[PDB]
């Protein structure tokens, strides 16, 4: 019994602008950030499997803006045509915009696997792809019901280790792993029926 997520990850019109209109060097900033996101994962033991890739070159196929939570449920709505062609468990909207209230990233609380849920949006705010991966992947920790990490969690990934993935701030250093209480918390949420569509080996 392996755990798998099918990831399909996008990169809106803003961040391929901030790329100078580069769609190969957009692609990699892509791929070195999903790389990131399955280091993270599989402190958990769940592999991510790159599902699909997009980077939309000439206008966002989902209306994006200053409002994260708008911005999250507009890319949302979109997913639901992309999965019915392009199938994966979660999407994960990579932009370059900044969100109001220094808001870096969102997603629904356990809504992994679930049609009008399964994605979340992160901003692009570090110069290291390691920032949006710990932003995204903190995305997935909420849709796989991960809550943010109590002040006695995380026992050990010191301060300069970047500390774990569920706290609620990031900065750099950024956080390499999920608190043995984020563990925790994953394998009740399988026991208990949750993310039922991590169980497929990719193909
Ligand atoms: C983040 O952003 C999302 C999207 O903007 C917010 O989700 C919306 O939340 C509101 C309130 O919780 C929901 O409003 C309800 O809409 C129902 C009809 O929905 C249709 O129309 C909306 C708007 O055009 C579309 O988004 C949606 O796709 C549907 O086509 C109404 O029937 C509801 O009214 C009835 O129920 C309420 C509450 O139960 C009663 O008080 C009323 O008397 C009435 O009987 C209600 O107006 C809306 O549907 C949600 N949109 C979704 C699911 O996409 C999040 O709340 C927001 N998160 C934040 C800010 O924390
Ligand atoms: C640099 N900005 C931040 O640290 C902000 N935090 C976020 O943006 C969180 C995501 C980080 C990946 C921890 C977000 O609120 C969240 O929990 N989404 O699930 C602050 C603390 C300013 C609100
Ligand atoms: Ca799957
Ligand atoms: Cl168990
Ligand atoms: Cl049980
Ligand atoms: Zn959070």
């Amino acid at each position: 019994t392996r755990k798998y997520l099918e990831l399909y990850i996008v990169a809106d019109h803003t961040l391929f602008l901030t790329r100078h209109r580069n769609l190969q060097h957009t692609k990699q900033r892509l791929l070195e950030v999903a790389n990131y996101v399955d280091q993270l994962l599989r402190t958990l033991d769940i592999q991510v499997a790159l599902t699909g890739l997009e980077v939309w070159t000439e206008r966002d196929r989902s209306r994006v803006t200053q409002d994260a939570n708008a911005t999250l449920w507009a890319f949302l709505q979109w997913r639901r045509g992309l999965w019915a062609q392009r199938p994966h468990d979660s999407a994960q909207l990579l932009t370059g915009r900044a969100f109001q209230g220094a808001t870096v990233g969102l997603a629904p609380v356990e809504g992994m696997c679930r049609a009008e849920s399964s994605g979340g949006v992160s901003t692009d705010h570090s110069e290291l792809p390691i920032g949006a991966a710990a932003t995204m992947a903190h995305e997935i920790g909420h849709s796989l019901g991960l809550s943010h990490d109590p002040d006695g969690c995380c026992v050990e990934a010191a301060a300069e280790s970047g500390g774990c993935v569920m706290a609620a701030a990031t900065g750099h250093p950024f956080p390499r792993v999920f608190s043995a209480c984020s563990r925790r918390q994953l394998r009740a949420f399988f026991r208990k029926g949750g993310g039922a569509c991590l169980s497929n080996a990719p193909s």
